[PDB]
């Protein structure tokens, strides 16, 4: 089985994100005072060979944390994940 | 009326992503040949008063476009929204 899963990471509500901080101060509220606060993160999307949809988030949890893509003390993930092909 | 709109910043399939690139090539591909690619974006998520998920979500659009928050000859975006509260 073939997924496509996708990782986004962000910071956690109580640190400071200063690249949202700046666009929303700006670039957002200069441009419409309708979009009241912005979040940025990182997107990464990957393609994982796996035998279920649990063995390829998992995989991809594991990547997060072992390989440090994150700081669990300041970031926070969302995974989402969808067979293809 | 308040939505939560994504906005996920990609480049399109034919354009080099280098952070991807990097990324597969010294980290993923290091942790595990089950992944087989990586690819790399920008995530933001804002908070917008509107009068429907439609207005919402146009209006984020016309935002990424207006203010430069890509560049629609390298960069593709994909747009979610949910209403809150």
């Amino acid at each position: 089985m073939l997924y496509r899963v996708e990782l986004i990471i962000t910071n956690k509500e109580g640190v400071r994100d200063p690249e949202g901080e700046t666009i929303q101060r700006y670039v957002v509220s200069r441009f419409s005072d309708k979009i009241i606060e912005t979040r940025a993160g990182k997107y990464l999307v990957f393609r994982v060979n796996s035998s279920s949809q649990q063995e390829a988030t998992e995989l991809v949890k594991k990547l997060a944390d072992e390989m440090r893509l994150y700081n669990p003390i300041v970031h926070k993930i969302e995974i989402r994940a969808n067979r293809i092909e």
